[PDB]
C-alpha cells in the first residue's frame, strides 16, 4: 500500500533474458507453424474465429521497440500463440502437436529462468 513495498526483485535483465527464451523458441524445429502471422486472406476461418493472432515475429517486434511493459505480457502473448493454436488445430495433426510441444518447451524454459 502508500508507503509499504516488498522486497524489490531485480526486473533489470527481464527483457534479454525473454528475448534468449525467444530466440530458442524461434530455432526449435517445431516452430515452423509460428514463425509468421497467420495469413487472414488465405487460411478460411481464421480471422472470425481467432479474435486476436498471435505469432513469434510479431512477439519479436514488440519487444525489440519496448511494447511489453513486464515480463507477464510477455508470457500471455507467448500463451495465446497456442491457445489460438489449440482452438483452431486437431490434437492429432501436425501442427496441432507442435504447438503442444513448443508450450512445453516454453513453459520449462519459463520456470527455469524465472521461477
Amino acid at each position: 500500500s502508500m508507503s509499504v513495498k516488498k522486497p524489490k526483485r531485480d526486473d533489470s535483465k527481464d527483457l534479454a533474458l525473454c528475448s534468449m527464451i525467444l530466440t530458442e523458441m524461434e530455432t526449435h524445429e517445431d516452430a515452423w507453424p509460428f514463425l509468421l502471422p497467420v495469413n487472414l486472406k488465405l487460411v478460411p476461418g481464421y480471422k472470425k474465429v481467432i479474435k486476436k493472432p498471435m505469432d513469434f515475429s510479431t512477439i519479436r517486434e514488440k519487444l525489440s521497440s519496448g511494447q511489453y511493459p513486464n515480463l507477464e505480457t510477455f508470457a500471455l502473448d507467448v500463451r495465446l500463440v497456442f491457445d489460438n493454436c489449440e482452438t483452431f488445430n486437431e490434437d492429432d495433426s501436425d501442427i496441432g502437436r507442435a504447438g503442444h510441444n513448443m508450450r512445453k518447451y516454453f513453459e520449462k524454459k519459463w520456470t527455469d529462468t524465472f521461477k
